[PDB]
């Protein structure tokens, strides 16, 4: 990796350039009494102690010949800081950036940014991750229903209709529900209620469904739209669905792992504050 000089001086200059300060603020989920914000970028000795949790004194004060992990880690911490200029950061957010960039515990930019923004806006990042994971998990569940129906026709060399003779993705029974009100409270329903509907006639009455085509072609989901969709497919798309399902499954798996890693980080942060 490259040569560097003092990480302390580098960060001090950056937060000055970008008009950032970093403060410990009261957290109602952790602290017993409310206290005034403690600005740690106003106390260089305290800032050095915080950096020393992650870095050796050598890097903090003098720089040196950094390994690739460290050079890349510092670059990433700087980019996270620069992404939220003119802000009073919470220390927990800055420490999360450090922890999830410099250590063996790694979270990718997409998820780490969600965490950091939550912390900086005085939220509970655990709650934010849970909410995101629930939506992704429900979208994946819907895709698994679609995949199962496709695979049935592929196995039988048959023809799946994804339009007016589609399975109805709004049928609670596809997701294990036996009560409509309970289904309407589900993460699945929250996705499905945003989807286009197709009108079909049953026994001379109109019935609304969410067709496979309605769902797949919709922009209002994490995986985005599939285009050029036909009303039926014969096996005497399935690749695109498999790709989207794999992408979605990856994101869901990473959110899941991020919840475990954030739990551990919060324990570490609490431990470090005790030493401060």
């Amino acid at each position: 990796g490259h040569m560097g000089s003092s990480v302390l001086e580098e960060l001090v200059q950056l937060v000055k350039d970008k008009n950032i300060d970093i403060s410990i603020k009261y957290d109602p989920r952790k602290d017993s009494e409310v206290f005034a914000n403690r600005v740690i970028t106003d106390d260089i000795e305290l800032l050095k102690k915080i950096l020393a949790y992650f870095l050796p004194e050598d890097a903090i004060l003098k720089g040196g010949h950094y390994d690739n992990q460290l050079q890349n880690g510092i670059k990433r911490v700087k980019e996270f800081l620069e992404s939220s200029p003119n802000t009073q950061w919470e220390l927990r957010a800055f420490m999360a950036v450090m922890h999830f960039s410099l250590t063996a515990d790694r979270i990718d930019d997409d998820i780490l940014k969600v965490i950091v923004d939550s912390m900086n806006h005085h939220g509970d990042a655990r709650s934010k991750l849970r909410e995101e994971l629930a939506e992704l998990t429900a979208e994946l569940k819907i895709y698994s229903v679609i995949q199962a129906e496709i695979n049935k026709h592929l196995s039988s060399s048959g023809t799946i209709n994804i339009h007016d003779k589609s399975i109805n993705l709004m049928d609670k029974n596809l997701y294990g529900y036996t009560d409509e009100e309970i289904f309407k409270a589900s993460a699945e329903y929250k996705i499905l209620e945003k989807m286009p509907q197709t009108t079909i006639q049953v026994d001379g009455s109109e019935k609304k469904i969410v067709s496979i085509k309605d769902f797949l072609g919709s922009e209002n989901k994490r995986t985005g739209a599939l285009g050029n969709l036909k009303n039926s497919y014969s096996y005497n798309l399935n690749d695109l669905v498999s790709q989207k399902t794999t992408q979605l499954s990856d994101i869901t798996s990473r959110f899941n792992s991020a919840i475990e890693a954030l739990n551990r980080f919060i324990q570490k942060y609490d431990s470090v504050m005790q030493r401060l």
